[PDB]
């Protein structure tokens, strides 16, 4: 198990524009394209981003490309963050993949509002850190998921991934 595959299992892979569980146009594995509600928005995007018209369709390797990238950024953003880099540099390396996961899915952002999470994830305080992360609309709104990610924090192993 790695990232890659994490979040593989966690977006999925699609070729098509489509909608995400917030509604807004993605393509790819989990690639937002915007958050706009005009389609044609999104094929501009999705364009600028593949250089080249694609007519919101993709092949497989550029959707892998996108995720290269896209994973990339996000550890970047991370690092580059005052108040996450501490805290991802204190962790062992699964639990690093649940962090990058996290971002991932919700931006430097969604995510520099778990404060209360993140001190006790510093700390090594488990089973505190799980009850506190599951006391979210992140949570409430992609379950199943979040449940992966939060055993993943727990533990330490890939159980939840199987
Ligand atoms: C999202 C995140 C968490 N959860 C813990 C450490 C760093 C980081 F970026
Ligand atoms: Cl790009
Ligand atoms: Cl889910």
């Amino acid at each position: 198990m790695n990232i890659f595959e994490m979040l593989r299992i966690d977006e999925g892979l699609r070729l098509k524009i489509y909608k995400d569980t917030e509604g807004y146009y993605t393509i790819g594995i989990g690639h937002l394209l915007t958050k706009s509600p005009s389609l044609n928005a999104a094929k501009s995007e999705l364009d600028k981003a593949i250089g080249r018209n694609c007519n919101g369709v993709i092949t497989k390797d550029e959707a892998e490309k996108l995720f290269n990238q896209d994973v990339d950024a996000a550890v970047r953003g991370i690092l580059r963050n005052a108040k996450l880099k501490p805290v991802y540099d204190s962790l062992d390396a699964v639990r690093r993949c649940a962090a990058i996961n996290q971002v991932f899915q919700m931006g430097e952002t969604g995510v520099a509002g778990f404060t209360n999470s993140l001190r006790m994830l510093q700390q090594k305080r488990w089973d505190e850190a799980a009850v506190n992360l599951a006391k979210s609309r992140w949570y409430n709104q992609t379950p199943n998921r979040a449940k992966r990610v939060i055993t993943t924090f727990r533990t330490g192993t890939w159980d939840a991934y199987k």
